[PDB]
């Protein structure tokens, strides 16, 4: 192959015909070209854009996901836009429904009434009872899924299902006679409308429903308030918390393309342009959105109004949702691998060696623990998104980008009250007091102050970090109001920088010169251990690290050759005042408090999670019985792997249990106005999720 030409693939001759309109019309106004293959299904569309017989195609929810898989590895490169410019819609929540009074959750529904939108329906079916899946007593597919469904329901209706086999699927269904159950507008329980009603009337104790049919079919916002969803996490909430409170986020369908030489910008640079042709009421010559008689959603859904351009960090997994995504897993999944992975906690190492000491503890852990890995911490949460792990310890900075991508703290990271400080047995619930960052620098240089500190070289834990880089780079930002945050300093080492950059300037790799700056262990100048390991061999000349880091690197504390010899003493701390201070003086010559590192989750995961960590630090935290004569979940040597060397215990939240009320208005005001200036992959990813 090797075209200019985006090949577009059809699934009928309908489409096909319209792709030759399409062709036809691009030539006509000079626009990008478009050439046209036609098969007799979807999967052959997936396969053909596979092996580059074709390179678009758009999907539905249940198409993106088959796509994404092995042997084809498609991923979304834009998303169908529906709805109004300025009201549109780019995905619906499927929520449950129940009404106000009742005390029931999620997970416990068992014998109750329900009311769905109809078999084998996403929202209504897909959802919803891929999300039950573990509680409904079902062998698997060698038995049909409606046997145990109206085995766990005492009740419901469900448009379409077999009255025959199924006769409790269809007891509440209204249809009249033969009509009853039928799918189809003739019974009044069918689609978002009538599974609604039949929770309004009373028939059903909670339906399965999108959270806009709630506002749709409510004339007043009073009739709502006598209704509430469940949510994942247990508890229920108004019907305006969907956003927080879902099912799963059902995106609107997409273009695909391969993830590999996926020519996205030829069919980005079509779309935008055949959108501004031929989009809505832009020529009567031709219509992108729309069919002819008899016809429907040809190539796109006729009620499209333009596209969004797909961020890049975007796969299938993360374009569905861990909701969708898992809901979607669970239907296929034995009840083994679905007990299993349930009750196991998947740990997220990042870089090699947290994956040896994790591996370590997944060893001792009585298998409730196993690892996954990535080579990013921002790697590391879309696995968290996609259902692929389910826990990691967080700098503050990154709790706010899991926050925005919908994830939630579950325990902190507890330090000692001072450096200086007895043990306390209960640290388990002894409130956290968040640490202090530090601007460190050798003694030598007595003209360095915070004052001539710009222009300098500097050593960062990495980019997105609190104390390393939140911190330093805001305090900077205020005065000199600059976005131009590599020319804050000559040469850096900032890890997750680009390495052109002289943000990674500095940074040394591993002992080959491999990974210079990426944001691991495997970089030697990462982390709050690296940063000051920049600064004692003197590559840059403020570490922006915090207090404890300089003691537990000094005074014989790190083994290390390049640490051994290293005396307190011979560093300084720079005061926001202009002076410099002894390092046992950072109380009072600090740069600003920092939260304490937390461990983040999905909500579906929270409960076992906790149950599953207070267990194992009973057993291998610093009043651990197997630590140290077995593992010490707390210690890495100077390291900092998978938690701070420092943590005395993992401690509770106390109602703090959102980023926003775990880091504070006030830290959450300042990320916000640092973003600004811009943003991480991910944090983008996930905005557009949930725009
Ligand atoms: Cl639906
Ligand atoms: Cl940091």
């Amino acid at each position: 192959g090797r075209r200019r030409s985006v090949q577009w693939c059809a699934v009928s001759q309908p489409e096909a015909t319209k792709c030759f309109q399409w062709q036809r019309n691009m030539r006509k106004v000079r626009g990008p070209p478009v050439s046209c293959i036609k098969r007799d299904s979807p999967i052959q569309c997936i396969q053909a854009i596979a092996e580059n017989r074709a390179d678009a195609v758009t999907l539905d929810g249940g198409f993106i996901y088959e796509a994404g898989l092995a042997p084809y590895k498609l991923r979304p490169v834009a998303a169908e836009v529906y709805g109004t410019e300025r009201q549109p819609r780019t995905h619906y929540y499927a929520v449950a429904v129940v009404k106000k009074g009742g005390s029931f959750q999620l997970n416990e529904l068992q014998g109750l009434k329900s009311c769905h939108t109809g078999l084998r329906r996403t929202a209504g079916w897909n959802v919803p009872i891929g999300t039950l899946r573990p509680f409904l007593n079902w062998t698997g597919p060698p038995e049909p899924i409606e046997a145990a469904v109206a085995r766990f329901f005492s009740a419901s209706c469900v448009p379409g299902a077999d009255k025959g086999q199924f006769p409790n699927l269809c007891r509440l269904c209204a249809g009249t006679g033969e009509n009853k159950c039928a799918f189809s507008s003739q019974e009044p329980y069918f689609s978002y409308s009538g599974a609604f009603k039949c929770l309004r009337d009373g028939a059903g104790d909670v339906a399965f429903i999108r959270e806009s049919t709630v506002f749709e079919d409510l004339s007043d916002e009073a009739e709502r308030d006598e209704y509430e969803l469940l949510c994942p996490d247990n508890t229920r909430k108004p019907v305006d918390k969907f956003k927080d409170c879902h099912l799963a986020r059902v995106p609107s369908h997409a273009v695909v393309a391969r993830s590999v030489n996926g020519k996205e910008d030829a069919i980005w640079n079509l779309l935008r342009q055949a959108q501004e042709k031929f989009g809505k009421d832009k020529s009567p010559k031709f219509q992108l959105f729309g069919s002819p008689s008899g016809q429907k959603d040809l190539l796109f859904k006729d009620s499209a109004i333009g596209f969004s351009r797909v961020p890049p960090r975007i796969d299938s997994g993360l374009y569905l949702g861990s909701g969708y995504f898992t809901a979607i897993q669970n239907l296929r999944k034995s009840e083994e691998e679905v007990a299993a992975r349930r009750a196991r906690v998947v740990w997220c190492a990042v870089g090699e060696q947290e994956l040896r000491k994790c591996n370590q503890w997944s060893g001792l852990s009585e298998g409730s623990v196993t690892c996954s890995s990535a080579s990013t911490t921002e790697d590391c949460i879309a696995l968290v998104l996609k259902g692929e792990a389910d826990a990691m310890s967080l700098d503050g900075g990154y709790v706010y980008t899991a926050g925005k991508c919908g994830l939630v703290p579950v325990l902190a990271e507890n330090y000692k009250s001072q450096q200086s400080s007895d043990p306390d047995p209960n640290c388990v619930d002894r409130p956290v007091e968040g640490y202090l960052a530090v601007a460190v620098v050798r003694r030598s240089d007595t003209s360095l102050t915070w004052n001539s500190v710009k222009g300098k070289k500097s050593c960062h834990t990495a980019v997105d970090r609190t104390a390393g880089w939140n911190i330093p780079m805001g305090l900077l930002f205020n005065q000199t109001g600059s976005c131009k945050f590599d020319e804050y300093f000559s040469q850096s080492c900032a890890p997750g920088s680009d390495p052109r950059s002289n943000l990674c300037a500095l940074c040394i790799g591993d002992e080959q010169g491999e990974n210079k700056c990426v944001p691991n262990s495997n970089e030697r100048y990462y982390g709050y251990t690296g940063a000051f390991r920049c600064l004692a061999e003197n590559a840059g000349d403020v570490a922006f690290v915090k207090d404890v880091t300089v003691l537990q690197n000094t005074d014989g504390n790190n083994n290390e050759a390049w640490a051994k010899d290293l005396k307190l003493a011979d560093f300084a701390l720079l005061c926001l005042d202009g002076k410099r201070k002894p390092v046992t003086e950072a109380r009072s010559c600090h740069l600003a408090m920092a939260p304490n590192h937390a461990v983040v989750s999905r909500m579906d995961k929270v409960e076992r999670l906790k149950q599953v960590l207070l267990h194992q630090q009973a057993k291998f935290g610093r009043n651990g019985s197997d630590c140290p004569d077995k593992f010490c979940l707390f210690q890495s040597e100077t390291k900092n792997l998978l938690f701070n060397d420092n943590t005395e215990c993992l401690a509770r939240l106390h109602g703090k249990t959102t980023y926003e009320k775990y880091l504070g208005p006030q830290y959450v005001a300042g990320i916000t106005n640092l973003k600004k200036c811009s943003t991480s992959p991910l944090l983008e990813a996930c905005e557009f999720l949930r725009k």
